[PDB]
């Protein structure tokens, strides 16, 4: 599948927000 990962409060650079993660967190997902 694809990798995402929970951030807090941001994504980095070439990742899509998926969902999210938590209150403070982003679920996001790299691009490639």
């Amino acid at each position: 599948g694809l990798l995402c990962y929970c951030r807090k409060g941001h994504c980095k650079r070439g990742e899509r927000v998926r969902a999210t993660c938590g209150i403070r967190f982003l679920y996001c997902c790299p691009r490639r």
